[PDB]
């Protein structure tokens, strides 16, 4: 926490760095070191808030020279706690939030510290968008490096499927460009390979015109769980790419649109949207809403920016979280029953057992085209425990691990961006052997000393 | 646009500036010089995209030494076209979008180029907010310096009512902090006096906790205008601060929630929200939704960030705009009829005649406490023509001027941030004589040469 540093290499860093430095003695240190996963309580020797690419070069080089463990932070959403370290340096990108958008080229260049909501605001000024995650204050950086999925993904692919280049700072302090035509081996690896290869300071995306979206959210009783889940699974198998429909098993929020009868009881929350014409969307959504008897139905026609901002309306931000996630190639009636049993046990009002259906454009990309594994598995399930009181940690964590073990014969792979702090050992199985090995080769080339290891780490071959 | 610059002056600027320059021969120049108001077609000698406070110091000094007319650009929303100039320099802040939020202090520091949606994203990560306008890609900078109102204003005031300090670069290249206790004269003047005093590079705000908001929008036939507008004005006179209710008279958008037979015909779109508990909001919104026969009702409980992203769901971004706006102290039956007559003539599908009710917290601040005038007028009307085809300019512009002139006996003052490119002469009546004199005094002190004059301009002394 107070390691001895070399005064000469500290002063050279300071001279070369235009951003802000936050030391352990500083008033803002305890807030600056907090990340969204509040179970993670670590104490860096230094937080370096970078403001440009040359800042990130100076910070990488200073870390390498001084032997400080490197954490990189974009939006601080790491479910595994990777964006903070004990006794090392946090290369904190959160002030590097600039976005340039060309309407004529349908292109955006976003800095590596952007939040999604900043990005979506900027592109939507021109009625443009590209796929990203569903919660606005997530970081672009970590989300994209792992793949990135959300409402636009069935239609337009993963975030990475719209990424045309990056600017990246490597472990040796060099600044590279990677694209299809420049360092393409690195360009393959960053599209799914996390922060293993360097600090991405700029991302360039192709964009799509996305106008108003018909959206619906409704809640179903768990008494109708099997019918509603089976309807969802069957429907999604043949659904237009334009339809996205997700199920969140959770206690019913105390909202005025729901009867007070249901508040605080486990329910299915179904969220759906039509990426396309809203009149068509109204027809499509009406056709799926009666999977069970709907309660607390909200339907609206939203700019895409508002769809992105919608998830989720609650009164309190959860402090502590723990997640267990995997993909499924099929969701059987037996797995459905398992999901429903484990959902009925949910204790916290912030916890959700999520059932997502990807496929569509995501699955049309060939498997070997990027480092993102599992494109062909259309289901994702995430036991997303969240709560407030640290004395409850063992109970919440146990719930998520029990549900995972019960589902484990159905599950395959894992999204690197849903891994928890204990899941370092899941990397090889997440990627599979052929991808894991190709990534190790890229690692050997670009980060042979594994300078960047606070991630779902790929050691160099 | 191709002026002769001094090589020593230019070189000095180059050495001190770390942002991006855009020259007239560059491929991105025509896109970079476009502003939201597409009727404004100007060709600067240089666009300087600043990335830091020192960048702005360098651009200001360069402009002063070179005699280049200065445009300052935040989000580019100027109804008057002030953020681009022929032959001068645009000090372009749009890459200065960083925001730091302290949850524990309930404070945000935001750079002068931020978009609202970026700010709201950042504060909402903590369930915090402060008031700002209702269209997410508006710039923070110009909106705040003229006062800044939106959904949170009846409860929490203008943006400026939550401002605690600014960092500002003045005409002589100096960097100052202004606050209640530091350069307080300047701090008075920036709260409502526009960009007249310098380039604001950072704004610091107090924040509030703002959880889910109950929201409604519904459309009434314009045949019910008399009763709807009467209900609105009478209800708002005694309404809780928590209620905000605005009327947009427009052609009905072709949305699936509306019957096809109302598409494209004159209606009143009413939008309302309760800033407070959502069960209470449901009861309050239900009580006002029958001002006329409601059609196309949308009711939702939204995160405040989604409320901010909502305005407005349309499929096309209007290229050309023209606004005429004023305040009213009261809204008589005869003014009501005048508005309704003028609204029945609307031609473009993007044009709206807006009727806002402010009051609440905005009117509880003493009139002399900031440079914002007209606090005690609760009504704002804005004839906001918007269209696509340049051959239609004379027609749309006439509609707006005609409605304004018909209302002018009822109107007082004017919001500087709704002024059109032809309204330079409205500055003294907008502020009133005492405020305008005090502002000229502050101007003589901080901008004695009127270097910053692309704004609703206050000449010194
Ligand atoms: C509430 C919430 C909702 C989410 N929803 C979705 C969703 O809808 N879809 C989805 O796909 N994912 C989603 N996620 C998961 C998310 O993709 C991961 O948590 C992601 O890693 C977050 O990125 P970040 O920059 O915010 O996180 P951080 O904790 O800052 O970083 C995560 C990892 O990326 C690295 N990193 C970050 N920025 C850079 C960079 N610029 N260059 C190099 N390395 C970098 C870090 O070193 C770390 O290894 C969500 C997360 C949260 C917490
Ligand atoms: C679609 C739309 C919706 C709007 N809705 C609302 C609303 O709900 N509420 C409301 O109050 N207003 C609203 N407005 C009006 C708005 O407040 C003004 O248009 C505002 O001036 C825009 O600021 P900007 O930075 O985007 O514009 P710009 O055109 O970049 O700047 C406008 C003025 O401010 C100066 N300037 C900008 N940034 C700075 C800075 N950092 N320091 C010094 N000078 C600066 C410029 O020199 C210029 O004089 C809206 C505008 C638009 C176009
Ligand atoms: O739902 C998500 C995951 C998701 O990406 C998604 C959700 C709906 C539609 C498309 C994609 C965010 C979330 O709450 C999580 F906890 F899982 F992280
Ligand atoms: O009509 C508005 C709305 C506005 O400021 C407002 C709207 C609702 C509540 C409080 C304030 C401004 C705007 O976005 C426009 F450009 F059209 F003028």
């Amino acid at each position: 926490q107070f390691p001895q540093l070399d005064p000469a290499t500290l002063a050279a860093f300071s001279a070369a760095f235009r951003g802000e430095l936050i030391w352990p003695s500083d008033a803002d240190y305890d807030e600056a070191r907090r990340i969204w996963n509040g179970t993670i309580d670590r104490r860096p020797a230094l937080i370096a808030r970078c403001t440009s690419t040359p800042d990130v070069v100076a910070a990488v080089s200073f870390a390498r020279k001084s032997g400080l463990l490197v954490a990189v932070r974009g939006g601080g959403h790491s479910m595994a706690g990777h964006s903070v370290c004990d006794g090392g340096i946090v290369i904190d990108l959160s002030l590097m939030n600039s976005i340039k958008v060309s309407r004529r080229l349908r292109r955006a260049r976003a800095q590596g510290g952007c939040l999604l909501g900043a990005f979506d605001t900027a592109t939507q000024a021109h009625m443009l968008a590209t796929p990203a995650g569903v919660v606005s204050h997530t970081g672009l950086g970590g989300l994209v490096l792992g793949g990135g999925f959300g409402w636009l993904s069935r239609k337009y692919g993963l975030s990475i499927d719209n990424l045309t280049s990056v600017e990246i700072v490597t472990a040796d302090g060099g600044v590279l460009t990677a694209s299809d035509t420049e360092n393409p081996d690195l360009f393959w690896a960053v599209r799914g390979g996390g922060g293993n290869f360097g600090v991405v300071t700029a991302f360039e995306f192709d964009l799509h015109r996305v106008g108003p979206v018909r959206f619906a959210s409704t809640y179903y009783s768990l008494d109708e769980g099997p019918q509603v889940i089976r309807a969802w699974r069957d429907h999604m198998a043949t659904a237009p790419d334009e339809l996205t429909w997700a199920l969140y098993l959770r206690l019913a929020p105390p909202l005025p649109e729901l009867p007070a009868d249901m508040h605080g009881k486990p329910v299915i929350c179904a969220m759906s949207c039509w990426i396309g014409d809203p009149h068509e969307g109204e027809r499509q959504l009406e056709s799926i809403l009666h999977a069970g008897k709907p309660h607390g139905l909200t339907k609206a026609t939203l700019p895409y920016r508002a769809l992105q901002a919608y998830s989720f309306p609650g009164a309190v931000v959860p402090d502590r979280i723990y997640t267990k996630s995997g993909y499924l190639n099929e969701l059987s009636d037996e797995a459905t029953d398992t999901v429903l049993e484990h959902a009925a046990d949910i204790a916290s009002p912030f916890t959700q057992l999520e059932l997502l259906y990807l496929g569509g454009a995501v699955a049309r990309v060939p498997d070997d085209a990027t480092a993102y594994p599992n494109r062909q598995s259309p289901f994702v399930t995430n036991l997303a425990a969240a709560w407030m009181d640290p004395t409850e940690d063992a109970r919440h964590t146990a719930w998520a691990r029990e549900g995972y073990r019960a589902l484990a014969g159905h599950l395959s792979g894992g999204y690197v961006n849903f891994m928890n702090p204990g899941e370092a050992d899941r990397t090889r199985e997440a990627y599979g052997a052929a991808k894991f090995e190709r990534l190790q080769g890229v690692k050997a080339k670009y980060d042979p000393t594994n300078l960047f290891r606070l991630n779902q780490n790929i050691p160099p071959s």
